[PDB]
């Protein structure tokens, strides 16, 4: 069963999802061309824990040894915050955040663009942002995911992208990652009919080249196979009675936080 959050539930969601938003709009001005990852993470790290009083959902899930995870051009996701791995202008750079607060999660993440920008950067991003966007926008009772994920990759595809498929999004609450299963593509497994108050995540990968992945070594970095450049964009959202409300939205998010379709 998918859990129904309670009104409860939901408040405490809207302030996990609000730190999370807040430790993406802190490190903004801190990825510019020189920084490491690692030393992002340690100050993504110091601000959920000393000014949020939260703490990382990240930091030892599944054994994982960072607080956030930073995945860089053909880096698809997993990537591990480095002292030695330093931005560099042209970079496409995902930060993705998880944080607990009070029992419940937090989840979302952005892409930033280091230094002057690069046209197919730029439109990579904007096109993976735009396809989070427009899930989003269907987000209502009554819908089935598997409609919401078609739509994610017909427009991805229509661009000359592809979608990862080993990766999806989740229900989210008490537990990091809970049913349903939120995939960003068509699958004839997917059978999930929204309804209200279910919270969950939507976060597609997007490749400019081939959808296929590589695992490096360290057993947690994933790279695009033909090493084209990967983007994503994720927010955690809450359904109402007529559409949702994203609980992780940004001061630079071009959508609205309430989503009605009365
Ligand atoms: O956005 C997510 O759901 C996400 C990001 C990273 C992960 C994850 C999933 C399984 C094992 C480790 C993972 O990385 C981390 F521990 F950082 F959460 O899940
Ligand atoms: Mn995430
Ligand atoms: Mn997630
Ligand atoms: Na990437």
């Amino acid at each position: 069963a998918i859990s129904i959050k309670t009104p409860e539930d939901i408040e405490k969601m809207r302030v996990a999802g609000r730190l999370a938003a807040e430790v993406l709009e802190m490190i903004e001005p801190y990825v510019k061309p020189g920084v490491s990852t690692g030393e992002l993470d340690r100050i993504c790290n110091d601000y959920i824990v000393n000014e949020q009083h939260a703490v990382s959902a990240c930091l030892g899930y599944h054994g994982y040894p960072k607080s956030v995870c930073i995945s860089i051009n053909e880096v698809v996701c997993h990537g591990i915050p480095d002292d030695a791995k330093l931005l560099k202008d042209g970079d496409i750079v995902n930060i993705d955040v998880t944080v607990i607060k009070d029992g419940f999660h937090g989840d979302t993440s952005k892409m930033f663009i280091v230094g002057k920008p690069t046209i197919m950067g730029e439109r990579l991003c904007r096109i993976t942002q735009e396809s989070l966007y427009l899930a989003l926008r269907m987000v209502k009772p009554g819908i089935n995911l598997r409609e919401i994920g078609a739509a994610i990759q017909k427009f991805v595809e229509a661009e000359g992208f592809s979608v990862v498929r080993e990766y999806c999004g989740h229900g989210i609450g008490r537990g990091f990652h809970e049913e349903p299963q939120v995939l960003h593509y068509d699958s004839r497994e997917t059978n999930v009919v929204l309804k209200p108050g279910m919270t969950f995540t939507i976060e597609p990968m997007v490749n400019a080249g081939k959808k296929e992945i590589r695992t490096m070594k360290d057993g947690w970095t994933v790279k695009t196979k033909d090493r084209s450049l990967s983007a994503q964009y994720e927010h955690t959202i809450v359904v109402t009675d007529n559409g949702c409300e994203i609980l992780t939205l940004r001061k630079d998010d071009t959508i609205p936080a309430i989503i009605s379709h009365d």
